[PDB]
């Protein structure tokens, strides 16, 4: 395996929890952000390149492409980071961080919000600014690519619009 920031947490701090590179698509992920408890001595492939090596995939939860995908339990693909941040979604196995399931428990309202970053409605499940009584909505990956503050912390997962970026 080959051991640039982890595209799930956007942190470059490598260490016991290394950043792996897919030997086919050059995806870079922490073994703990993507669910890789054992690293192979030879080539490592992400789940997308194991299954759909010559075809990119769509996220079931956002309109954006690229980054780190797992299969869902219902015939789709989703971003790890989208599954992490949407409250009703989860991972069936929390060590392997797969499959992504419970997408059917997302309230229809999330698909009716308008992402204020890409301005699209109905193309993914939005989350909202964690600020009380701020209703600004965004896709998880749109918040990531736009550089909004997004923190997971022992586990609370708080994301903020640019008005409400918290002290730090
Ligand atoms: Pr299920
Ligand atoms: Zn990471
Ligand atoms: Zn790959
Ligand atoms: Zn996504
Ligand atoms: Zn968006
Ligand atoms: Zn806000």
């Amino acid at each position: 395996a080959r051991t640039a920031v982890c595209c799930i947490c956007n942190d470059g701090e490598c260490q016991s929890n290394v950043i792996l590179f897919c030997d086919m698509c050059n995806l870079a992920v922490h073994q703990e952000c993507y669910g890789v408890p054992y690293i192979p001595e030879g080539q490592w492939l992400c789940r997308r390149c194991l299954q759909s090596p010559s075809r990119a995939v769509d996220c079931a939860l956002c309109p954006n492409k690229g980054g780190a995908f797992k299969q869902t339990d219902d015939g789709r693909w989703a971003h790890v980071v989208c599954a992490l941040w949407i409250p009703e979604v989860c991972f069936a196995n929390t060590v392997f961080l797969e499959p992504i399931d419970s997408i059917e428990h997302i309230p229809p309202a999330r698909w009716k919000l308008t992402c204020y970053i890409c301005k699209q409605r109905g193309s993914g499940a939005c989350i909202q600014c964690h600020k009380a009584n701020c209703y600004t909505a965004f896709h998880v990956t749109c918040a990531q690519q736009a550089g909004l503050y997004m923190k997971m912390e022992p586990v609370r997962k708080t994301a903020y619009c640019d008005i409400h970026t918290p002290p730090g």
